[PDB]
């Protein structure tokens, strides 16, 4: 029959879907939740063989285990364990696109496992068998007889097996198959792989059960007053003592509780349904849930006797908060929220798609950390436990369904296709059915990158209508169709409107007043983290906070797909698209998230961290301002300390304990600062500090920050008269001064500074010279490839204009010996094609007192794409084991994305000055420096710098930072200008026109002298 | 849906139809047992969307409906949707559960009386004159049966019309029905008659309701 | 795998549902509502076999015509013809409301006809075979090979036959 060819069949003798059950036989421990020894786990070593194709797999394998397959953990993905390749494709199919059809040779596994099963349980009442995860498709046979079959790699699939059991030893055998007619709709931008890779578990149920049960909440005006709403459904024999009782707890206090019979209400001429009941219950000022406060009641459904004799229970923890769109606004519990959200894949380096309960609390603990207070299930229905630990910890969820098929032409074709109604909502509707009972799940998603169908419209409707608890989006077709409550454009910019043909991305702010337009806008994807990124992000956040309709959005994305491979040496490295053969591929683009694999985060994520703050402040005079963000909770465990500092040098310090209600105002008096003698610019830079530890943070945690320039005192003392002279020796080939134990060294055929001595000792390896270009950053890159080039990407300009190629060309060089100092003046042209490019003049003041002081003075052709930085660079022969500076810091920065790092005093170990970005380029800039030391070096000014064991040659030139090596000596690079790093998105120039390299002329001065 | 010559002769003759899905599940307790589980969605779609992508540029059908005594369910919202979705040049009516539910554009109860109030549970047939004006209703209503023309019948039909005449948003109905669907039997004379229900040792059976 | 007993399955192998066609090779009949030659009409005299369960039906009858069969008129419904008794009931299922299962004597009617074609179209283009109404599901076979299978008695059931027939007689 091959069904994993046929779309009409994605399943056969599967068991209807429903919410999360255990089948408790005690109450008391339904209440608490503990383990049920009803709820087996199938969890551990599976017998496992792979095959090529299913017509390969032998029939013995039905009945008795094969002696070549391998003993292997369960769950997992058989590409993890090396049977066959994970591959990386991002919109273009994995297989030939020929639906219903899949390729001939379809990588096969076969798992089997061989367990005991007690006779109580087939004694009596039901058992089934739950696999949580398959990818992708399924048949499954029980002592050698066929049981069912399933698709769609995210949901569960159960089957009955009381009719296949036997008391004492039984068999399973599992047929997985790579790819299936639900390939086509699974086409996520992730890596492929397959297997039994979520949990496996056996559940038995009484004859007479709980089949199915729904909890809704619905409120008064206030919320001060609520009705907790609980229909139960039962399967098995109709009985007149048969009794519902719903209890809800918090804590180990009853609140509530209703009893009733069988016997729903009449709904039509027929009657009503006989196997249902739904129970009501009455709470008085109940206890909101919001990611704020994670308020949680739990909830026990009883089927019992009238006499009371205890069938069963299934229970689940309860939130109450209500979810709704108001004259444009998403509110929860009556208020506006503003999303600071992130996606989320499902991606661990070592276990690839296999989810465990210490990488999901590890993620959400971070994330809280780091200000985010939702996440999007990007793009699937997540591992059970994940809605769990939201609905505990407090994130807002948005629940999507397993449907995307971005790669067919057009995205829509598949999806507009009637025949592809069931398919499609199978996958909506069994997810609906699982998760309606979580609090955390405050949206529903239709799926990703589909285009926008009539099988959308008509899923849309059919959650609007099961469902009215939860608004409903897609961003397919153009993120506003009628499919859609919530505008959710993906990438759309701020400011600048990418008018594409029929799915235009409007500028958020022009979007949210197109005519007869009403609805809020949350983005369900922004700031590309893909690399050095999140440029341009402070942008988005100032939009959220000043458009009422402009409710935040999800940056993407949370964690670098990246995989663990191991070298020869069996040291491992972090691989990515085509690591593993696999062909075709998009290479770095599975990396895009703001933690690499292991969760160690990008600098990108404090800048996200420090926008996404819940207090925002202003400073007036001596008062500071605090504002809190927080709709619902009093600032009950925060701490605000300021301090004061002169460059760098602490004056005064103090701190306040913050009594801010929600979106209230707090004012602070700072007391009298004395005005310092010593020149100098004050900073003010004050933190909020959490006293007490939470579910989520450690004591002392710094929840925001914000600096502020205080009174300045410019410098007007002359410095010390020196009573020494430089003294300048000519030859044909240099100019060299001299000055007590130091030497300088220019070389009159290249212009450059080549050498300099501090007691006979060499401090360079290579000249100092003018820089215009960065190694590549992935937003520099965009899509361009070395076969398919886009001639648009800011690299593929740099490159066509000749900038990397551009070679220096001396136009002047003098020397001058002054009163108290010698004079060194050039000027280079950088020329290509006969072209110039650029054009730079300097001097060099070498003064008694052994301060060089640099002047220069660069010309940029204003036809010339904008260059990607302009300042100097050098190699310097010492390699010292500290950086100190004066500027942003301490983290990594750039001009659009520098907002998070603070000026003070900074001191990192050389290795902290890179950043190991999987994907090699420009790293480790800081911002706004006036001040930096190395080794016995000191170099002043206002400038821009990275300092590195690693070429900006050699980030160019190499593909995997395990790759690199340290070259002799540092190389620095000090820029007077620097441009964005942009990252709107990472396929089109992102950098906005206010980061360009566009005045055409440019100025910046150094000294550079020896501390 | 009807034999693809009937569309034919409606366009041509001129008479303003109204395509129906094969869909009726009457005998579900309650009605919409089916109809409301998504399991039964895949089915019941491909007797609506086929019947539209079939007959969807006959200019005689000029109102699409979901279905016959199916009570109202999740499937018919998606269903109703889909069809606005794929061709909005026709309304979509559909009578199951109370006959002014959300999937439907048209109140289209069957033998909903003119002036009397038939106030069932869940599923009331409101006087047709009242159930226009009953508070935030707007839609136009036309029976989708009325006056059950069984033997000896048709008594009162006189006050449809008045009434269809004298208010503009009643906008008429169709009765019930065009044609006995009695059958020809012979006798030991070799003599036909017409038979209804049980005539034919079918039980259980309904008698003469069939015609 | 009792297709007839799965709402799950509806078709296998059906081809997309899609407005009145006749496949005019010439515009002015096309104009004019003509009939075409390529639009072939297989009503008339049938072969037909009555059976109390799909199980009862022997398997020879796939290959060759079943000796008991009758010659009847297509389209036709059995209980017009006697071999069964037809059944009148309003809102009461005339089966017992089990879903999705059906009785396990379930009356089945089995339909033959030999048939031939023309030259051309075995040698170019596509040629389906379409049953606007069969009352309420059914398998298809052609030269003895299973073709597919089709729900729902009101709307048309169409299958490509293209790869199955032959030269001759099919
Ligand atoms: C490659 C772009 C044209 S499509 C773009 O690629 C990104 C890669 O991380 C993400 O998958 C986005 O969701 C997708 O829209
Ligand atoms: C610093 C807070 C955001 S942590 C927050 O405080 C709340 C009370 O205000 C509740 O205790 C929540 O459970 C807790 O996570
Ligand atoms: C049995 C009735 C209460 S239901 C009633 O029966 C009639 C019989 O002609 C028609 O079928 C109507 O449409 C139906 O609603
Ligand atoms: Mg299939
Ligand atoms: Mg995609
Ligand atoms: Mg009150
Ligand atoms: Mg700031
Ligand atoms: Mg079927
Ligand atoms: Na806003
Ligand atoms: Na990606
Ligand atoms: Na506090
Ligand atoms: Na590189
Ligand atoms: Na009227
Ligand atoms: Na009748």
């Amino acid at each position: 029959r091959r069904d994993w060819e046929n779309p009409g069949v994605t399943q056969l003798n599967r068991l209807a879907a429903h919410p999360p059950f255990a089948s408790w036989r005690n109450s008391e421990e339904a209440r608490t939740d503990r383990p049920s020894q009803q709820l087996r786990s199938l969890n551990g070593e599976w017998r496992f063989a792979w095959f090529p194709a299913p017509e390969a797999v032998p029939e013995s394998w039905l009945e008795c285990d094969l002696p070549e397959a391998d003993t292997v953990v369960v769950p997992s993905n058989w590409q993890m364990h090396g049977y066959d390749a994970p591959i990386y494709t991002n919109v273009t199919y994995p297989i030939t696109v020929n639906p219903p059809f899949v390729p001939t040779e379809n990588p096969t596994g076969c798992y089997s496992l061989t367990f005991n099963v007690d006779e109580s349980w087939l004694q009596e009442g039901q058992t089934r068998i739950i696999f949580d995860g398959v990818n992708s498709a399924f048949h499954l046979w029980c002592n050698g007889r066929w049981v069912g079959y399933g698709q769609d790699s995210r949901l569960p699939s159960e089957f009955d097996l009381s009719a296949f059991l036997r008391a004492g030893e039984n068999r399973l055998a599992v047929m997985v198959l790579r790819w299936s007619d639900g390939s086509y709709l699974e086409d996520q931008d992730m890596w492929r792989m397959s297997g039994i890779f979520r949990d496996v578990s056996l559940l038995h149920k009484p004859t007479t059960q709980i089949s199915d049960f729904h909890v809704a909440t619905r409120f008064n005006d206030d919320f001060s007053r609520a009705v907790l709403e609980a229909e139960v459904q039962m399967c098995g024999e109709l009985r007149d003592y048969l009794r519902v009782t719903v209890s809800l707890w918090q804590g180990e206090t009853q609140v509530a509780s209703g009893t009733a019979p069988f016997g729903g209400e009449i709904i039509d001429e027929r009657g009503g349904y006989a196997d249902r009941v739904t129970l009501r219950l009455n709470v008085e000022n109940p206890k909101l849930w919001s990611a704020e406060i994670p308020n949680l009641y739990r909830a026990v459904v009883e089927l019992h006797t009238a006499d009371g004799t205890l069938i069963e229970a299934e229970a689940c923890d309860v939130g109450f908060r209500e979810v709704r769109i108001e004259n444009g606004l998403l509110l929860l519990n009556g208020k506006p929220l503003l999303i600071r959200g992130v996606n989320r894949h499902e991606h661990h380096p070592l276990h690839g798609q296999v989810m465990d309960e210490q990488t999901m609390v590890q993620d959400i603990l971070l994330m809280k950390q780091n200000n985010f207070n939702a996440v999007r299930c990007s793009h699937y229905p997540n591992h059970p436990l994940w809605y769990t630990l939201c609905d505990r910890y407090g994130l807002y969820v948005v629940d999507e369904a397993n449907i995307e098929t971005h790669g067919m032409v057009p995205m829509n074709r598949l999806t507009d296709d009637p025949r592809w109604l069931p398919a499609m909502s199978e996958r909506v509707t069994r997810m609906v059915q699982r998760d309606r009972n979580h609090p955390s799940v405050i949206i529903w998603s239709l799926g990703n990158e589909s285009g926008h169908g009539a099988n959308h419209d008509a899923l849309y409707r059919w959650i609007k209508s099961v469902d009215p608890s939860r608004p409903v989006q897609y961003e397919g077709g153009g993120a506003d169709t009628t499919a859609t409550d919530i505008i959710c454009p993906m990438y759309a910019r701020v400011d600048e409107d990418q008018p594409f043909p029929a799915v235009p991305k409007w500028s958020i702010k022009k979007w949210l007043s197109l005519p007869g337009e009403t609805r809020p806008l949350i983005l369900c994807e922004y700031a590309h983290a893909m690399g050095n990124s999140l440029g341009g992000f402070a942008k988005y956040w100032q939009a959220f906070r000043q458009y009422p309709r402009l409710q935040g959005g999800f940056v993407w994305d949370w964690v670098d797909q990246s995989l663990i491979k191991y070298d020869e040496n069996g040291n491992p490295w972090s691989a990515y698209g085509g690591d593993f053969g696999d062909t075709p591929n998009d290479a770095q683009f599975c990396m895009n998230g703001l933690v690499f694999a292991d969760r160690t985060p990008h600098p990108a994520l404090t800048e996200a961290k420090h926008q996404q703050q819940f207090f925002q402040f202003r400073l007036s005079g001596q008062t500071i301002e605090v504002t809190s963000e927080y709709l619902f909770r009093h600032s009950d465990n925060e701490l605000l300390h300021w301090m004061v500092a002169l460059d760098g040098k602490p004056l005064a310090s103090g701190e306040v304990p913050l009594d801010v209600a929600p979106q209230g105002k707090q004012l602070i008096e700072l007391p009298e600062l004395p005005q310092p003698e010593s020149a100098g610019q004050l900073w003010l830079t004050v933190r909020v500090v959490q006293p007490n530890a939470t579910a989520w943070s450690e004591a002392g945690h710094i929840s925001a920050w914000q600096q502020w320039r205080l009174a300045e005192n410019l410098s007007v003392t002359l410095p010390a008269a020196s009573h020494a002279i430089p003294h300048l020796t000519t030859s044909e080939m240099d100019f060299c001064i001299e000055l007590g134990n130091k030497r300088w060294q220019f070389n009159r055929q290249s212009g450059f500074l080549s050498q300099m001595w501090i007691g006979d000792k060499k401090q360079l390896l290579t000249p100092l010279r003018d820089q215009f270009t960065r190694a590549p950053l992935d937003n520099d890159i965009g899509v361009s490839e070395a076969t398919r080039i886009d001639p648009n990407a800011w690299v593929e300009r740099w490159k066509a204009a000749g900038h990397y190629q551009a070679e220096a060309a001396l136009l002047q060089c003098t020397a001058d010996t002054l009163a108290d100092a010698v004079l060194i003046t050039t000027a280079h042209a950088w020329q290509h094609q006969g072209k110039t490019l650029f054009i730079s003049r300097k001097t060099y003041r070498i003064d008694g007192s052994g301060q060089m002081a640099i002047t220069v003075d660069v010309e940029v052709a204003s036809d010339t794409p904008h260059p990607a930085r302009i300042g100097l660079n050098c190699q310097l022969a010492q390699v010292a084991e500290r950086v100190n500076w004066l500027g942003l810091g301490p983290q990594e920065n750039y001009p659009d994305r520098l907002t998070a790092a603070c000026f003070d005093r900074w001191d990192l170990p050389l290795s902290d000055m890179y950043t190991p970005y999987v994907f090699p380029s420009e790293n480790g800039l800081r911002c706004g420096t006036r001040e930096l030391n190395y080794g016995p070096h000191q170099w002043r000014g206002d400038f821009q710098f990275n300092i590195s064991r690693y070429s900006q040659q050699q980030l160019m030139e190499t593909s995997h930072r395990h790759l690199l090596h340290a070259e002799e000596g540092t190389w620095l690079n000090i820029d007077g200008f620097h441009m964005g790093i942009g990252g709107d998105d990472s396929w089109s120039p992102s950098v906005s026109a206010e980061f360009q390299l566009s005045a055409g002329r440019y100025h910046y001065q150094l000294v550079w002298c020896q501390k």
